[PDB]
C-alpha cells in the first residue's frame, strides 16, 4: 500500500532508525546476487547455494582452494573515504549479468556493510526505472537496513550513491 | 543546487540527525506566520512584531491582558496521540488568510515542538505545489528541525501530517 510505504519510509527518514548491528549471515538480493561478509565467503563453497562467483571486495587476494568458484578480485581500501564510485558501472554490469545468466554471485567485502553493502545499493539501483529514484533510494536502504542490521553506514559512501543514481530523474 | 539539496535532505534521512534540542526563542516560518512556545505567546505583546493574532493550541484559555491581540484558542490535549488531523484544513486556511493580508500571527503551544511545529507543518505543505510533497516534506521537516533544535518529534503526529499531504502527487 502507497499509505503504508511512504509512513514505513518517512519514520524511519526522520528519526526512528534502530541502532547498527553488524550482519552475520549471508543475505539473498536477487534471484542469483548474495551480500555477505568475509565469514559468508569462506562459508561460500559450502552453501547450498551453487555460487559461479565471488566478488572479493577486500584488499586481500585469496583462493578457496576445493572450489570451482570464480573470485573476482576489486579491491576497494577498508576506509570511510573510498573511492567507490569509480567501481559501480563495472560492478552493476557484472551482476546483471549474472542475474541474466542465472549464475549465482557472492558479494562480500569484511563485514558485509559498507564496500559490499554500497555495491549491492548501486546494482539495485541501477535495476530500478519505475519508481522515483529518492524513492526508492530510501526504500532499498531502510529496508536492506532493517534485514541485515547495518548497511552502508559509511556517509561518504551514501553520498556517492546519491551523486551517482538519485540526482537524475528516473 | 540538486546535488546539494539531495545529500543533504537524503543524509539527514539516513542516520545523520542532531540530538533533538527544545527550542527557546520564536521563529519566522513564513512572511507572517510566526512559530514559538509558551514563553514567546507571553511574550507576544513586547514583541516588535505588530502580532494581530496568536493561535493558542494548549488546553488553557489565557487572555494577554495589555494587549489588542486576537487570541485563537483551538485547545489540543497535551498528549502523543492527538488527533491534529481534525483540525488541519481549518488552522492552515486561517494562516493562509493571514499571509494574504500580512497580519502577523503567532501559532505556539506549550515547549512549541509538536502541537504548534505540526500545524506549522501542515501550513507549509499546504503552500507548496511545485516540489513533490515527499521531497518537500523530507525538505522542511529536517530544515524546521535544524533551524529550531526540535519539530514534530512525535510520531502520531509525523504520521497524521504524512497521511494528509504525502500520500498524493502535488
Amino acid at each position: 500500500d502507497k499509505k503504508s510505504l511512504y509512513k514505513y519510509l518517512l519514520l524511519r527518514s526522520t528519526g526512528d532508525m534502530h541502532r547498527a548491528k553488524s550482519p552475520t549471515i549471508m543475505t539473498r538480493v536477487t534471484n542469483n546476487v548474495y551480500l555477505g561478509n568475509y565469514k559468508n565467503a569462506m562459508d561460500a563453497p559450502s552453501s547450498e547455494v551453487k555460487f559461479k562467483y565471488v566478488l572479493n571486495l577486500t584488499m586481500d587476494k585469496y583462493t578457496l582452494p576445493n572450489s570451482n568458484i570464480n573470485i573476482i578480485h576489486i579491491p576497494l581500501v577498508d576506509d570511510t573515504t573510498t573511492d567507490i564510485s569509480k567501481y559501480f558501472d563495472d560492478v552493476t554490469a557484472f551482476l546483471s549479468k549474472c542475474d541474466q545468466r542465472n549464475e549465482p554471485v557472492l558479494v562480500h567485502c569484511v563485514a558485509g556493510v559498507n564496500r559490499s553493502g554500497a555495491m549491492i545499493l548501486a546494482y539495485l539501483m541501477s535495476k530500478n526505472k519505475e519508481s522515483s529514484p529518492m524513492l526508492y533510494f530510501l526504500y532499498v536502504y531502510h529496508s536492506m537496513r532493517d534485514l541485515r542490521g547495518a548497511f552502508v553506514e559509511n556517509p561518504s559512501f551514501k553520498r556517492q550513491i546519491i551523486e551517482k543514481y538519485v540526482i537524475d530523474k528516473n
